[PDB]
């Protein structure tokens, strides 16, 4: 089992926790809990960085979320099948990454912020990153992002799908390709074990998580 | 030569103008100098996601700047050898890199912050990054950071080592393998012009270009 050091929230760490799923594959958690907890991981020499997330696996003690998201889709095939193919995964998850920030940024502000910010992801959702990937399925009609065969670019975009609909249901509304992505993907053995009750996925970030975060990593 | 998508500055293009110079090869650079030089771009649909960096190279029109460099990276044989000298190269790229958001961050706020974002940069590269990539060199002794050969891995963090120099000459001062790499990677053939005055290697932020940045976007 690849072994998964965080806190017990989605985080950076959410990522992973929907790629191995889909890639079939088991793993550990190991929940941060203190601050304590976290400077342990440092002072044993386990964190690169002294940063979470980190993955114990195959010899390795992994850190950078992107570098372990790299490594995994590699080694199961979930990182196309060419050095073009790689392009197109890339420039996509890259983007899916970017509507990401403003997402847990958002969950993480204070009330008094929440409207501005919320306004300005409906906002570049609708016009800037659905219409763009809703263009891509469109140019070739085929059932994935990449290569007609699953990607990573597929499993990234769904969890993102998940969070928007979270924010605002609606603005999914008028991508009816992104609906039928959603509804594909979602069924796909691994990812429905992945959605269904008590899986380890992880639940929407509230003001006891909020405070459990800012207490451990003393930011 | 594939057709960089930038403005005059540094930015998000320079680890890209970086690597592509250390590998050998010559690019062209399209400067955007307006609002609607931008603007145009969008309208043509040059941009994916609206924006640049935006590097047309065989064939694509890639944006992001990750997926431009991870590219170029693998293209030119800078990414490693297999998936797991790979996963080395990319805790260790990304951890360069977000000490670079901090240098770029520093770079477009005015001297109000400057100050504190700088005191912050030195804490955390003295205690944490520094030591970090010390401690990769002096465990294998060997040259490069990754499987005895070069890679984009120490292009990045010498471009990096770079820019922490113009911020505070005395931060490197305590790591003699970085000091090492440092000149090593900078006498190489191509990275050695890419150096030299003249080249398309970018100047630090100014105000002007801060004017220019503001305007622009
Ligand atoms: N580049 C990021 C950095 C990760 C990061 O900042 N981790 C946080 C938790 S969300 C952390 O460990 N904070 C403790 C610290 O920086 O000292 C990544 O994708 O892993
Ligand atoms: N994912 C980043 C995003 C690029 C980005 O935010 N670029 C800015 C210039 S530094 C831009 O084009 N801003 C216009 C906008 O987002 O509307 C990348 O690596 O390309």
């Amino acid at each position: 089992k690849p072994k998964l050091h965080y806190s017990n929230i989605r985080g950076r760490m959410e990522s992973i926790r929907w790629l191995l799923a889909a890639a079939g594959v088991e793993f550990e958690e190991k929940f941060i809990k203190s601050a304590e907890d976290l400077d342990k991981l440092r002072n044993d020499g386990y964190l690169m960085f002294q940063q979470v997330p980190m993955v114990e696996i195959d010899g390795m003690k992994l850190v950078q979320t992107r570098a372990i998201l790299n490594y995994i889709a590699s080694k199961y095939n979930l990182y196309g099948k060419d050095i073009k193919e790689k392009a197109l995964i890339d420039m996509y998850i890259e983007g899916i990454a970017d509507l990401g920030e403003m997402i847990g940024d958002l969950s993480f502000s204070q009330p008094e912020e929440q409207d501005a910010k919320l306004a300005l992801i409906q906002e570049k959702t609708k016009n800037r990153y659905f219409p763009a990937f809703e263009k891509v399925l469109k140019s070739h009609g085929q059932d994935y992002l990449v290569g007609n065969k699953l990607s990573r670019a597929d499993i990234h975009l769904v969890e993102l799908l998940y969070y928007v609909e979270e924010l605002d249901s609606s603005l999914i509304s008028s991508f009816p390709l992104l609906k039928a992505l959603k509804t594909r993907i979602s069924n796909l053995p691994t990812v429905k074990k992945f959605l269904q009750p008590g899986s380890p996925r992880k639940p929407p970030m509230d003001e006891k998580s909020l405070e459990e975060s800012r207490k451990i990593f003393r930011h």
